[PDB]
C-alpha cells in the first residue's frame, strides 16, 4: 500500500518550494526558493534568494544541505521510506556539530499540494566563532559524504562524517545527525548508506541568489 502510494504521486520529474527561517550567531535570516529534480535518479537543483538578514554574515554552506530527501536513487531492493511517505509526507530533525564548537538545530517539514513538493525549514546555530572560517565566509562547499542510515521504530537515524573546503585548502570537519519521521507507517528499509555530492553551482557577488545541485544515491553496506 505505502510504496504504491508513494510511487503514484513522485513523478519521475518532480518540483519543490522551500522557505527556511533561521538564526546563527543571533543573526536573524529567511531564504524562499524553488527546485526541481528526477527523484528516481537522485539529482536535484534548487535556486535559492536571501529575503532577510542578507547579506549573510555566515558561509551559504551552512545552510545549503537543509534544502530534500524525495530526490535519492535507490537499487530494486531497498524501499523509499521517503517517497512512501507521500501524500502526507514527512520531518526531519538535524544537529550539525563542528570542529571548533559551531552548533546547529534544524527542524523540516515535507509536504505535497497540488503536485508540488512544498519544504519548510527551522535553523538555530550557535557557539560559532566569529573569527572561524563559517563567520568569515572563509568555506568553500562540502566534499562528498556518505550518510550512514539505520531503522529505528518506524524512523530512520542518519550520521554524516563532512568536511567543509576552507579557501586556504583545509578541510573544517562536522557530524550530521537526523531523525527522519514519515507523518504515517511505511516498508521499513534495512540500515544503508546514501552517498551524496551537493555543489554551488552559481551565485550573485553577495550570495542572496544562489544556486545548488545535489547528487544522492543509495547503497547497501558492506
Amino acid at each position: 500500500d505505502p510504496v504504491s502510494k508513494g510511487e503514484a504521486v513522485i513523478k519521475e520529474f518532480m518540483r519543490f518550494k522551500v522557505h527556511m527561517e533561521g538564526s546563527m550567531n543571533g543573526h536573524e535570516f529567511e531564504i524562499e526558493g524553488e527546485g526541481e529534480g528526477r527523484p528516481y535518479e537522485g539529482t536535484q537543483t534548487a535556486k535559492l534568494k536571501v529575503t532577510k538578514g542578507g547579506p549573510l554574515p555566515f558561509s551559504w554552506d551552512i545552510l545549503s544541505p537543509q534544502f530534500s530527501r524525495a530526490f535519492t536513487k535507490h537499487p530494486a531492493d531497498i524501499p523509499d521510506y521517503y517517497k512512501q511517505s507521500f501524500p502526507e509526507g514527512f520531518k526531519w530533525e538535524r544537529v550539525m556539530n563542528f570542529e571548533d564548537g559551531g552548533a546547529v538545530t534544524v527542524t523540516q517539514d515535507t509536504s505535497l499540494e497540488d503536485g508540488t513538493l512544498i519544504y519548510k525549514v527551522k535553523l538555530r546555530g550557535t557557539n560559532f566563532p566569529p573569527d572561524g572560517p563559517v563567520m568569515q565566509k572563509k568555506t568553500m562547499g562540502w566534499e562528498a559524504s556518505t550518510e550512514r542510515l539505520y531503522p529505528e521504530d518506524g524512523v530512520l537515524k542518519g550520521d554524516i562524517k563532512m568536511a567543509l573546503r576552507l579557501k586556504d585548502g583545509g578541510r573544517y570537519l562536522a557530524d550530521f545527525k537526523t531523525t527522519y519521521k514519515a507523518k504515517k507507517p511505511v516498508q521499513m528499509p534495512g540500515a544503508y548508506n546514501v552517498d551524496r555530492k551537493l555543489d554551488i553551482t552559481s551565485h550573485n557577488e553577495d550570495y542572496t541568489v544562489v544556486e545548488q545541485y545535489e547528487r544522492s544515491e543509495g547503497r547497501h553496506s558492506t
